[PDB]
């Protein structure tokens, strides 16, 4: 039986993926950037606070001297910590909390696998700190998202092979990063959005336990 559930947060425990891209469109518009929609937004889905930024100055074949790229990260950061300072527990995503609850009843780990620096404060915010046996720090790996190293420090900060551990991830980045960890994804939204070859739930009222074994067994 898989003995880890490595979580990312943005998109999988609560709705801040939507916040992260209005964050993000708005810094682009500032800058005179306007392709930042919904689509292209599945690029910057899981993609660190940096990378987001020049994936977005890439697109428009825009250079920026370092001193303003770290501004503009940085008010792009600012922004969006005003915008989760009221997230609550009643913006937990439907499922996550009676998920963790059955995953530490039946002595499953339960380890944060996010690429946010923002991921501490958030699961304060929505009383879910004491469900986590560990928060991987995204600070300290040497590579991000797609690289598998995120969820590969969240299984072994919980004690736990990445290939007995499962991860929950809504993004392209993502999923590519817990294929490479050799933990067994479950994605959730479109198909359309994150492929058909791995299994997609629609959303997270579908992340059960019993779910999670049954996909576990095939
Ligand atoms: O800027 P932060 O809070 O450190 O977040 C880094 C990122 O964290 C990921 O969880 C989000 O999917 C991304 O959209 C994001 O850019
Ligand atoms: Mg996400």
């Amino acid at each position: 039986m898989f003995k880890a559930v490595l979580f990312d947060l943005d998109g999988v425990i609560t709705d801040t993926a939507e916040y992260h891209f209005r964050a993000w469109k708005a810094l682009a518009e500032e800058i005179g950037i306007n392709g930042v929609d919904r689509q292209f937004n599945e690029q910057l889905k899981g993609v660190s606070r940096e990378d987001s930024l020049q994936k977005i100055l890439d697109l428009a074949d825009k250079k920026v001297s370092a001193e303003e790229f770290k501004e503009l990260a940085k008010r792009k950061n600012d922004n969006y910590v005003k915008m989760i300072q009221d997230v609550s527990p009643a913006d937990v995503y439907p499922g996550i909390l009676q998920l963790l609850k059955d995953l530490r009843s039946n002595k499953i780990k339960i380890a944060l696998a996010s690429a946010s620096k923002n991921g501490p404060f958030l699961l304060e915010r929505m009383n879910l700190t004491g469900y986590f046996d560990a928060i991987a720090d995204p600070a300290e790996v040497a590579a991000s998202k797609p690289a598998p190293d995120i969820f590969i420090a969240a299984a072994h900060a919980v004690g736990v092979a990445p290939s007995e551990s499962i991860g929950l991830e809504d993004s392209q980045a993502g999923i590519q990063a817990i294929k490479d960890s050799g933990a067994l994804p479950i994605g959730v939204g479109r198909p359309e959005d994150l492929g058909d070859d791995i299994v997609i739930v629609p959303d997270t009222s579908h992340y059960t336990l019993e779910f999670l074994k049954e996909v576990w067994l095939q």
